[PDB]
């Protein structure tokens, strides 16, 4: 047994200790491992990589991917200094054919500005087809140095025709997680039943990430003050990010019961509940959500929803329900490894299924804007919210 062949080892025992599919797409692991150790060719550390990747592919999992050293290294940094890219967050086809898909673009990033949506395709990046490609592949493409450009031709979802090309320019992206207001004056139509004040609390929340949570509990202590009839919680295009802010965030609204559940072919493995600390769990809540609404955002959505806690308004959300960890081999390469799924606390899947929504409305009806909300919301045109 050749040390290359032990590192193979090392990402084969990866994926059989961790996977989320102990029957691993119906093929035998162990039997794999002993005729690839037998019939692949694995004298230098290149052939090695690729006997890795076609172990991978057999699981018919597109997240399940290899990282060689540099891509893994490089994946670490991800965006902070010198790297930037251009506001996308890319995922693959929900009905995957290996098709690249914007899951959401950023909020006054490059490519929303030019005028990119959530569920748009991507076709070529640079020229480069990207169908079927690793997403760290893909994402290589899209970013670069600040200032400089990339082409990336995008059609629009089931219309391979209604094509668009955009030159983008790479640059810092910085989205705020939240924001919130106080709308005043709102449309009957936009208020829950037997409201006493024509006041709405809206906050929207864009992203997950480190300071989501501090954020987010400043704007409902002060809503709640306020007294406000009902509250809007706005998760469109909300790619979800950091799950443990989108659980803190819900543990913001719900007093008691389960939130999510962790589950892989063995059963429930983990599971994160309501821990008392709510600020806010009686003012009626309403969720906005969409297309782009997916991971830790749909989780907040589906807990939000099976508690009752929540009525859930705009469109389904993507089904981004699976859970990767991203296991080291000792030569700095890794195994990216989908170990779990979410579900929620009724235990259905997130997975393919999303989150729908209680009130079916034209995701694009509402902004996004403190500004614009509240003029929408108080207007003669405004969403039925509840």
């Amino acid at each position: 047994v050749t040390s290359e062949q032990l590192l193979f080892l090392e990402a084969w025992r990866a994926v059989d200790r961790a996977y989320v599919d102990k029957s691993f797409n119906g093929q035998s692991w162990f039997k794999l491992r002993e005729t690839y150790l037998k019939k692949e060719p694995m004298d230098r550390r290149a052939q090695t990589y690729d006997a890795i990747r076609k172990m991978l592919a057999v699981l018919d999992d597109p997240f399940t991917r290899f990282l060689e050293p540099s891509r893994l290294a490089a994946l670490r940094r991800g965006t902070a200094g010198s790297v930037t890219g251009v506001g996308l967050e890319i995922t693959y086809d929900g009905g995957s054919g290996k098709d690249v898909v914007v899951l959401t673009p950023a909020p006054g990033g490059p490519a929303e500005k030019a005028g990119a949506r959530a569920g748009d395709v991507i076709v070529t990046v640079d020229g480069t087809a990207v169908k079927g490609m690793s997403l760290y592949d893909v994402s290589d493409l899209l970013q670069g140095e600040a200032d400089s450009q990339v082409e990336v031709v995008l059609h629009a979802p089931g219309a391979p025709s209604n094509t668009r090309t955009l030159q983008l320019t790479r640059q810092k992206v910085t989205i705020n997680p939240v924001t919130f207001t106080t709308c005043s004056n709102v449309a009957a139509a936009a208020l829950p039943p037997g409201a006493a004040k024509q006041q709405l609390g809206y906050v929207r929340l864009a992203t997950f990430n480190s300071n989501t949570t501090a954020a987010a509990q400043q704007a409902f202590t002060e809503l709640s003050k306020q007294g406000v009839a009902g509250l809007v919680l706005d998760i469109r295009n909300n790619g979800g990010g950091l799950f443990p802010a989108g659980v803190n965030v819900a543990r913001m609204l719900v007093d008691r019961g389960d939130l999510v559940l962790i589950a892989d072919s063995q059963g429930i493995r983990d599971i994160y509940s309501a821990d008392g600390n709510s600020i806010d769990s009686a003012t009626p809540l309403v969720v906005l959500v969409n297309r782009g609404t997916a991971s830790a955002s749909e989780v907040l959505a589906g807990a939000l929803k099976d508690s009752k806690r929540g009525l859930i308004a705009g469109e389904r959300t993507f089904g981004k329900g699976l859970i990767q960890t991203v296991v080291d081999l000792s030569d700095g390469s890794g195994v990216a490894v989908t170990v779990a799924r979410y579900q929620t606390p009724a235990g259905v899947d997130i997975n393919k299924i999303g989150v729908s929504p209680d009130v079916q409305l034209d995701p694009e009806v509402l902004p996004t804007d403190l500004e614009g909300v509240c003029r929408v919301l108080g207007s003669d045109a405004a969403p039925r919210l509840f």
